[PDB]
């Protein structure tokens, strides 16, 4: 008895959970009211473990005791060159244990803990499970979980193992771009079609060329950039306001961490607002040395600050086409995935790359992966 199976997007930066109820997919909001949840862990001084928004939102001078981006490490060996490169950029300690890159943090009272990447991912799945259980009013035991198309055997198995730790029987692992296609019902079509999935997220960018024939998907080619997404657009805005503040006041903002943390949170909020309005205000009381911060950002300035990065996303699309032996006119469906595809300019540039062809529309792009997982979960719940 699998009960109500949940569909989970276990994301590098943001995760999402959905279920099939009363004849449709329902994307479930967490206890902070959000339909996506940061893949983030932290600790209080008392040694309480925070997960999700509360973890990411906790003001700290000790980023070395937060954990995030565990998906970059999951199912890999310590000596994997990808791991050895990624640990340069992660503020928390990673140590070799049982051949793997375990995460070592202080959690309160001088207590040290060491966690496998799949134990961190298990904490995130637990939070997703709790989110679904609160919505459903009952326990959940089974899940469909998505992974990037490029995940190998160890990465898939380690994702299943994270489920096991979280008390979730991972019944099916499905590829993220495929899950998005399923969300749009592209599996339920006749003839053979070429689908280009453009997935621009928080820290990661994935482009995938899928074919669909008689209900069966094949991932023909993949590309992208493992360190390009909305976090980078935020940093460009940060640099803009840090330089302006120095020019204005003479002071170097970066000397104070919690200040940088406050500006980052407000910059991210502003960026999101600018996907649906043309100006946003950034305001922070007691920003730096007792002085308040108050500035505006226009959509045009946001675009100007990131135009080169926005344009760089086309190169991996051109590469998957060449690797697929396809031209632009061979693409039958374009699917936008990832939170950063909410950016109007990103939509515009993809459409222009495809000579005016409209993408699929109607599912929030940061939810589309979980949506498709939930579709499959619906069938499995019966
Ligand atoms: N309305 C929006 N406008 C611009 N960016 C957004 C919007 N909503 C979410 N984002 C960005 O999407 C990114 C997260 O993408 P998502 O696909 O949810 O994460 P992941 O890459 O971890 O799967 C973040 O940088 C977030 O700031
Ligand atoms: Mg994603």
């Amino acid at each position: 008895d699998v009960g109500t199976v949940v569909g989970i997007d276990l994301g590098t930066t943001y995760s999402c959970v959905g279920v099939f109820k009363n004849g449709r997919v329902e994307i479930i909001a967490n206890d902070q009211g959000n339909r996506i949840t940061p893949s983030y862990v932290a600790f209080t001084p008392e040694g309480e473990r925070l997960i999700g928004d509360a973890a990411k939102n906790q003001l700290t001078s000790n980023p070395e005791n937060t954990v995030f981006d565990a998906k970059r490490l999951i199912g890999r060996t310590w000596n994997d060159p990808s791991v050895q490169q990624d640990i340069k950029f992660l503020p928390f300690k990673v140590v070799e244990k049982k051949t793997k890159p375990y995460i070592q943090v202080d959690i309160g009272g001088g207590q040290t803990k060491t966690f496998a990447p799949e134990e961190i991912s298990a904490m995130v799945l637990t939070k997703m499970k709790e989110t679904a259980e609160a919505y459903l009013g009952k326990k959940v035991t089974h899940a469909v979980v998505t992974v990037p198309a490029y995940f190998n055997d160890a990465q898939r198995q380690a994702t299943k193992d994270a489920g096991t730790i979280a008390g979730l029987n991972v019944m099916r692992i499905i590829n993220e771009p495929t899950a998005a296609a399923i969300a749009y019902g592209l599996d339920k079509r006749e003839g053979e079609k070429n689908i280009l999935v453009f997935d621009l997220g928080g820290g990661t960018f994935d482009v995938s060329l899928l074919t669909i024939d008689n209900g069966v998907f094949e991932v023909v080619a993949t590309n992208g950039d493992t360190h390009l997404g909305g976090e980078d657009f935020d940093q460009r805005v940060m640099e803009h306001f840090i330089k302006l503040y120095k020019k204005k006041t003479g002071k170097d903002v970066r000397k104070d961490n919690r200040a940088v943390q406050k500006l980052r949170r407000e910059v991210e909020k502003a960026k999101r607002a600018l996907s649906s309005q043309h100006q946003a205000r950034i305001e922070i009381e007691s920003f730096y040395e007792g002085e308040d911060f108050s500035e505006t950002l226009t959509r045009a300035k946001f675009e100007e600050l990131n135009m080169d990065l926005f344009r760089s996303t086309m190169k991996p699309v051109q590469k998957v086409l060449e690797d697929s032996d396809l031209k632009k006119s061979d693409i039958d469906e374009i699917v936008l995935v990832g939170g950063s595809t909410r950016i109007p300019k990103i939509q515009q540039l993809v459409k222009e790359f495809f000579n005016g062809k409209e993408p699929s529309r109607g599912i929030n792009p940061d939810e589309a992966v979980a949506y498709g997982a939930a579709v499959q979960a619906g069938v499995l719940s019966g």
